[PDB]
């Protein structure tokens, strides 16, 4: 695993996760990974 | 394993991990993610 | 191994990890991530 | 390993972590993590 | 004799006159134009 | 007038007037022009 | 004669009036100009 | 006769009148011209 990336863009405007939750009961979230090369997750 | 990552960007805006909510009654996050190489997790 | 994170951005902003509530009865954020490389992490 | 992180960056700002409450119950936030190699952790 | 001009571009690279000459044995220019109104020019 | 010139741009480049010249004999260059409103110029 | 003249531009070069030669015998530049709200020239 | 000029910019540079030269025999380099309201100029 020996990427070179995240290179240029001139420009940007990232996110990611955003939860937004109105009047409501529940959210759960569990969000993991942008950008992988050698993954051996167990259980997540 | 290497990695070479963030590179030029001339401007960039990221707001990463949010939250919001409103009148709500439950809200749960457990993130564990951006640009990874090698995870060998247990139970994330 | 030989990492190299982070290089010339020529601006930037980063919010990061916000959040916010309105009269909510609860909220729990549990980020436990940016840029990684080996995680062999036991429950997060 | 080397590990040679960070870089200039010309400008910039950051916000990181933040939170705001308005009439609510309460709220909780177990936050920990960010730019970060080799991560051996057991339970956060 | 109202005008707005020079509103938003977002980028831009502007060139008026390049007068260039290469190997030659003369070269005359008068440019006397842009945005204008009431132009009552007696010569140019 | 009631004039308005120069909003926002969010970047820019002009070269003007350039004159380049290699192994010629001559150059004359009168510009008399940008953004007018009005003229009453006389043997320019 | 109102002359609002270059609001917020947020960046932005200027090479304005410029004039190179190699190896020639001759330039004359006689530039006079820009943005006006009144010129009355007599012989530039 | 108002004339406001130069606002907000966030970065900037500005060249005017350069000149370059190699083994020439004159550069009669004459130049006027800038933002301006009211010219009644004679002979330049």
């Amino acid at each position: 695993g020996v990427l070179y990336v995240g290179s240029k863009t001139k420009e940007g405007v990232v996110h990611g996760v955003a939860t937004v939750a109105e009047k409501t009961k529940e959210q759960v979230t569990n969000v993991g990974g942008a950008v992988v090369t050698g993954v051996t997750a167990v259980a997540q």
